[PDB]
Order: structure tokens, then C-alpha cells, then sequence
């Protein structure tokens, strides 16, 4: 069993991004993972303070889970999945591609952009809202890229006991 919440001072007001997701495993809070949600239409889960402690089951990722839990994708199956995938992989933190650096974005607004391009792809949503222009133009290299992914990185999906908040997702390598 883990809690999702949100950690709505992680990052300043400048980054626009109060809705920094992770994850930790309820019998130990020594450890927390950074997520990304999908299915924006459904609630974020709480905020870490909150007294309402908001819990998930994880899954492996396969494309015909992803795609059954995914409400509005822009694509379905292998394509969905890679999509997504390559994304947190150029994404914050794996930063596959440097385009963090290249266009001198802090991490709250790297991660910012990773969160709205896996919504691109989950939610066949592509926000602009309140961006700026190295920011538009860093989300559109990371919705565009066709870099190769390493073989053996998989999709984790988590799931809420509680169908009213929103799904989770991240990634990681199998060793």
C-alpha cells in the first residue's frame, strides 16, 4: 500500500507547479518517488499535511492496462506505453536529452513540462496555459522527440482505492 499526495511548497511561486506528485510506501516514509499523474479530469491526490491520506495499489504497466485505465489517450497500445516512457525518460529527473539545460529551465518548470507532456499523450491534453516561450518550446521538443529508449525500462501504474482521484504513473529499469 502506498499514499500519493502532493507537495504544494516543493516549489516556488515562479514555477507555477504546486501539484509535485510522489509516492511512499505506508509502513515507511524514509522513502518517496516522484510520479506523474493522468486522467486530469479525476482529483489530485492530497496534500501532503492533509489528514486524508490518499492510497494506491501499484501495477505493472502493461499497454493493454495502461490503455484501459487511461480515459481520453491520444493513442492506444505499444504507442501509448512508448510514448510515455520516452517522455520520462527525457524528462525530469532521467533528462535523457539535456533539455533541461538547454533551455535554462528550473526543476520545478522541467518537471512541470514532463507532467503536461505525459498528459499529451494520456489526455489528449496539451496545456499552454501560463507557459513561457522556452517553456512551450521545451515541451514541444519533449512531446516531439523519437530518441531510442533503453530496452528494459518498464511502466509502474497506481491506482487509487478511491476511483474519484487520479491515476499515477512512473518508471523503472529492470536489472
Amino acid at each position: 500500500k502506498y499514499k500519493g499526495y502532493t507537495l504544494l511548497d516543493k516549489y516556488p511561486k515562479e514555477d507555477d507547479f504546486r501539484d509535485a506528485i510522489y509516492i511512499e510506501d505506508m509502513d515507511n516514509n524514509d522513502t518517496s518517488s516522484v510520479v506523474y499523474a493522468f486522467n486530469v479530469t479525476k482529483a489530485t491526490p492530497t496534500f501532503k499535511g492533509s489528514v486524508v491520506k490518499v492510497l494506491y495499489n501499484e501495477q505493472f504497466g502493461s499497454s493493454k492496462l495502461f490503455t484501459e485505465k487511461a480515459i481520453k489517450p491520444r493513442v492506444k497500445g505499444d504507442e501509448l506505453k512508448n510514448s510515455v516512457l520516452r517522455v520520462i525518460y527525457n524528462g525530469y529527473p532521467s533528462n535523457a536529452l539535456g533539455i533541461k539545460e538547454k533551455y535554462q529551465l528550473t526543476e520545478g518548470q522541467f518537471r512541470k513540462l514532463t507532467q503536461r507532456a505525459v498528459w499529451n499523450f494520456t489526455d489528449s491534453n496539451l496545456s499552454l496555459d501560463k507557459l513561457s516561450q522556452k517553456e512551450i518550446d521545451a515541451l514541444n521538443e519533449l512531446i516531439n522527440a523519437k530518441n531510442a529508449i533503453p530496452d528494459n525500462l518498464v511502466l509502474n501504474l497506481y491506482l487509487p482505492d478511491d476511483s474519484y482521484y487520479q491515476n499515477l504513473l512512473g518508471t523503472k529499469f529492470v536489472t
